[PDB]
């Protein structure tokens, strides 16, 4: 059995960043470190951290007077922000620099009362945060998620309508939803293409190359990242057998059992450690040298601000 590697997988830039927030926080000023919501969306990563005296909560009145609070890479409401803006505490933003990008064209809208259209997943946090990043009731802010959902859409003014999108969407779907608002909204203006981040479009198009030469995809990231999804998603789309796996553990051998070719991917959440364990389990299963495919370079990084360092 060969293994092989997808090129690139696991943490990307904000992931690495929103991460090393929480720890230098940690460092300086000592546990506990409150988070709003899991930091990201990996259940090792978030279990490391909680075990060092972050505390994640879910709400800003969990946390008390006096404290230190970061906001998770997914981002937070004006809501939210305000709300610990104003309540005695020492705030820190890990939110990652392309989900900025995003609601700061949300917020442009919301000022000028123009409508915005985000394309995305209902309940996700990016989604809410994102979403309350428009507060205008002269305009409004829609979700759709789907070309149906689209062909149901009524708005005020569609001579004055923008679009954003989620950054770990699939590619192909957001494209399809795209085409769509096109055709409803001729005047609509958004991006070029997308607001999908560099790390999920690298993601998908190495899993691409991976599932036409892998039987069998394993990704290594947690059930509630929807970046690892697409992933899994895309593998099985294209008729390969593909599992989302938290780590080693999760392999059922009858899902390798005679299988030549299996491949190995990480979501953006996902420590190299887990990737490298998993591939230890597959060769006690059978496989050889893991083999790295050839992969598009990637070269961001994103510093943590200055008084974490
Ligand atoms: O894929 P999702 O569920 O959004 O979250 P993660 O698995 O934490 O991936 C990193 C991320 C954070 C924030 C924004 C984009 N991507
Ligand atoms: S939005 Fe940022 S957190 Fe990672 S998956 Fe994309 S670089």
């Amino acid at each position: 059995m060969q293994i092989l590697l997808a090129n690139p997988r696991g943490f990307c830039a904000g992931v690495d960043r929103a991460i090393s927030i929480v720890e230098n926080a940690l460092a300086i000023y000592g546990a506990p470190i409150y988070v709003r919501h899991e930091v990201v969306h990996n259940r090792y990563v978030v279990d490391s951290l909680r075990e060092r005296g972050a505390i994640f909560i879910e709400q800003i009145s969990e946390v008390p007077d006096g404290a230190i609070l970061i906001f998770s890479a997914h981002g937070v409401s004006q809501a939210v922000r305000n709300e610990a803006k104003s309540r005695d505490l020492t705030v820190f933003d890990a939110t990652c620099p392309l989900v900025t990008k995003v609601h700061m064209e949300v917020a442009r809208a919301s000022r000028r009362g123009e409508e915005s259209i985000l394309i995305g997943h209902a309940g996700h946090p990016e989604v809410e945060g994102t979403m309350g990043q428009y507060s205008n009731p002269e305009g409004g802010m829609y979700l759709v998620e789907s070309p149906d959902d689209v062909w149901k859409l009524t708005v005020k003014n569609e001579e004055k309508l923008s679009f954003m999108t989620q950054t770990t969407l699939s590619v192909d779907d957001t494209s399809d939803v795209i085409d769509a608002l096109r055709k409803r909204f001729p005047k609509i203006v958004g991006p070029r293409k997308d607001d999908i981040c560099y790390a999920t479009t690298n993601r998908q198009e190495a899993v691409r190359a991976l599932a036409e030469q892998a039987e069998v995809v394993l990704v290594v990231g947690s059930k509630n990242s929807s970046n690892s999804n697409r992933l899994a998603e895309l593998a099985q789309r294209m008729g390969k057998r593909a599992f989302l796996i938290d780590d080693a553990k999760d392999i059922q051998e009858e899902w390798v059992k005679e299988v030549k070719c299996v491949g190995v991917t990480a979501g953006a959440s996902a420590p190299d450690i887990l990737v490298q364990n998993v591939v230890a389990r597959l060769q006690q299963l059978g496989g050889g040298e893991a083999i790295p495919l050839e992969g598009r370079e990637e070269n961001i990084v994103f510093e943590v601000p200055k008084e974490l360092r």
